[PDB]
């Protein structure tokens, strides 16, 4: 769920998740993909596809296991869709830790009704 | 659809909705609600519970008609759903507008995992 995804990019990046991606870009926060401004904003593009694919599971409110174990980030068995859920979250967290170099303050709270259109996942 | 309520709390409040209402408090946002630290709060949690009696229509992702009449949200005769869903985001708006006088930016991107439990509706 949203509690886990937060704590995740809490623990990778050391950013406040909803000041920072709560509203990034095309794609990172609500509203669905557009075309990625940069590399942040492809992270949380890539996320929005991977949870797309997932079935039998809801992305938004389930909840999951997952431990923090020497700084990583390792996704409980729990059954196979949660752990495919954790996997996507573990993967966007680590992706946006990675891109912290070239995140753009422009993009916080961007103007998504403007967006392009997103080519299909 | 968060299109249409973000552009009605632009019209009303002035204020970019992401940045101002994205996180705030125990209610404003993503998640359920909790108890409001304050009015601001309240007027998301009063939404949030006008979300609920909706049967037939998804407060997120379903368009509405909607026009600024004399600096006034007018909804449009939508089918009942999407009027009664026009009428939860018209009166969210109104209430932030109207309690922008005690809005605190220590309750934005708030931790809302520690949020008490929300009496019911
Ligand atoms: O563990 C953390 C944060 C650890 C942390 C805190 C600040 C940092 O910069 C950092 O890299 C890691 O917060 C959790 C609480 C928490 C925060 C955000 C959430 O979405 C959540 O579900 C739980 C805790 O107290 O264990």
């Amino acid at each position: 769920s949203l509690f886990e995804l937060g704590k995740m990019i809490l623990q990778e990046t050391g950013k406040n998740p909803a000041k920072s991606y709560g509203a990034y870009g095309c794609n990172c926060g609500v509203l669905g993909r557009g075309k990625p401004k940069d590399a942040t904003d492809r992270c949380c593009y890539v996320h929005k596809c991977c949870y797309k694919k997932l079935t039998g599971c809801n992305p938004k409110k389930d909840r999951y296991s997952y431990s923090w174990k020497d700084k990583t980030i390792v996704c409980g068995e729990n059954n196979p869709c949660l752990k495919e859920l954790c996997e996507c979250d573990k993967a966007v967290a680590i992706c946006l830790r990675e891109n912290l170099g070239t995140y753009n303050k422009l993009y916080r709270y961007h103007l998504k009704p403007f967006c392009k259109k997103a080519d299909d996942c």
